[PDB]
This record gives C-alpha cells, structure tokens and sequence, in this order.
C-alpha cells in the first residue's frame, strides 16, 4: 500500500468539504465523497478511499464513526490529517451487503 501521509486542510462554509464512512463493523474511517469546491477538493490532496488514520494526533486506527465525527468536528478550522490511500479495503467495504430477500 502507499505510505501514510500528512494532509492540512482549513475548514471554511461547509467544513473541510469531505464525508466519512466506516467505523462500524469493524472497518476503518473512510473518505466517501468530497464536495466540489470545498477545502478537501481545491487541496487536491484527499481522494475517495483515503482511510483517516489521525486527526489532529487522535489516533483513528480502530475508532468508532462516533469518536471520528467528534475529532473531525469538535476541531477547530485548522485539522492536520493523517490519511493512507486503502483502495482495495475500500472497494470491498462499499461492496459489502447489508440487506438480503430470503
């Protein structure tokens, strides 16, 4: 996998312009969309896929979608990210089945 890295955004109208997923099942902070416009997109340094890793050096390896909302958005406009592109991981997540006919 590529090497973690570090990612400086500043939250402005609609925040750092970016969704989460995961934290659920057992499975990692995703990004799940980025917002056109926003700090995430005109930074051109966060990608669909990206896992969270840190914010802010909370540790994210292992959180709750609950712990990493807070730490995304009980920070302040300047959010130093740790993130590290999960491509493979991600695709199965967003694969996975949640509701079956039987």
């Amino acid at each position: 996998s590529m090497e973690p890295r570090k990612v400086v955004l500043h939250k402005g109208s609609t925040g750092l312009g970016f969704n989460i997923v995961g934290g659920e099942d057992g499975e990692g902070i995703f990004v799940s969309f980025i917002l056109a416009g926003g700090p995430a997109d005109l930074s051109g340094e966060l990608q669909r896929g990206d896992q969270i890793l840190s914010v802010n050096g909370i540790d994210l390896r292992g959180a709750s979608h609950e712990q990493a909302a807070a730490a995304l958005k009980g920070a302040g406009q300047t959010v130093t990210i740790i993130a590290q592109y999960q491509p493979e991981d991600y695709a199965r997540f967003e694969a996975k089945i949640h509701e079956t006919s039987v």
